[PDB]
């Protein structure tokens, strides 16, 4: 801004640019969300104390589950990654993580957590 009636930029707009990612993109989400999942999703049997009995019951430690969990992570992935945006916002990320949770915590239990 120093010429306002002499215009004779055949240049401009050169360093005035760069593309930082505002959010991430649904496969970039998926990147990093699947691996943070197992440390939530075992603390979900922990927190609550009805689940805990579950958890107790089978033996199960905080570490067998997170060992355990990148099994469903990839598997509710290809499930909601199908329906999921093109990008994820930080508001679309809580939407779909819960989503991603209540899969795991649900494919978790069945597989270790019943006995049958």
């Amino acid at each position: 801004m120093a010429h306002h009636h002499h215009h004779h930029v055949d240049d401009d707009d050169k360093m005035e640019d760069t593309a930082n990612p505002n959010e991430m993109t649904k496969d970039a989400w998926l990147n990093s969300m699947t691996p943070l999942l197992p440390d939530l999703i075992c603390k979900g049997f922990i927190q609550d104390p009805d689940l805990k009995k579950r958890f107790d019951e089978i033996k199960m430690t905080y570490e067998q589950c997170v060992t355990l969990i990148p099994e469903s992570t990839k598997k509710c992935q290809d499930e909601l990654y199908a329906s999921m945006p093109d990008k994820i916002n930080s508001e679309t990320a809580g939407t779909w993580g819960r989503s991603l949770g209540e899969c795991i915590g649900k494919d978790f239990a069945e597989k270790h957590l019943i006995p049958k």
